[PDB]
């Protein structure tokens, strides 16, 4: 029976989410590009020395300064928040406590900073794939719905790989397939090439499944 009217408010959905999220992979690595350094320097430094104990408060401040960090992963929530509420804002929120903490000279203390950024950076990435969850499971087609749960499972394997990159290949994937623009099933890695092929496998059964919905419409 028809329900070409259901399949296209499920097209104009989706459609909505990516183009809102289309800048989630840049702005993630905005966060990368300007945190590695503190990261790294606070898991080499953070052993109690005091040695570099210089080096671990310059690390804290670029976590914690103009609260400009913490700003960024709000802006990131406030693109996933109509799809996923609350999923980021208590690991906000535990990162936010422990910035707090963190004027207190402790090793611990940094370290705590430093793996509640991991942590928190990991579930952004998470929250990404939450939301084509949510909006997936919606759809009236029982072959998109299908392969959307393939695609959401492989995605997140990626995601314990490499938060990242796999969040970068899952945005550029979607992307192309809600733009009409054939989706590449080759990766050309030479670090996690295994885990992207299988995904970018789920990616063009999917592309298959969206692509028979829109040749109903």
């Amino acid at each position: 029976g028809d329900v070409s009217r259901l399949n296209q408010r499920n097209i104009n959905e989706l459609k909505i989410f990516v183009e809102k999220a289309k800048y989630y992979s840049i702005k993630l690595d905005a966060i990368y590009n300007e945190c590695t350094g503190a990261y790294n320097d606070i898991m080499t430094y953070s052993e109690g020395t005091f040695s570099d104990q210089s080096k671990v408060n310059q690390a804290i401040s670029i976590f914690k300064k103009d609260n400009k960090i913490v700003n960024k992963f709000k802006e990131l929530e406030k693109i996933i928040e109509e799809y996923k509420p609350m999923f980021l804002s208590k690991l906000i929120d535990d990162f936010a406590i422990e910035l707090d903490q963190a004027v207190d000279n402790d090793v611990s203390n940094a370290r705590h900073v430093a793996d509640s950024y991991k942590k928190l950076r990991k579930s952004v990435v998470l929250a990404y794939i939450e939301s084509f969850d949510v909006i997936s499971s919606k759809f009236v087609d029982s072959k998109f719905v299908e392969a959307s749960k393939k695609f959401v499972n492989k995605a997140k394997e990626f995601v314990e790989e490499n938060d990242l990159i796999a969040l970068e290949c899952i945005v550029k994937t979607i992307g192309d397939m809600v733009n009409d623009r054939e989706i590449n099933s080759r990766s050309r890695a030479n670090n996690f090439a295994k885990k992207e092929a299988d995904f970018l496998g789920a990616a063009v059964e999917l592309e298959g499944a969206y692509k028979a919905i829109k040749q109903t419409l």
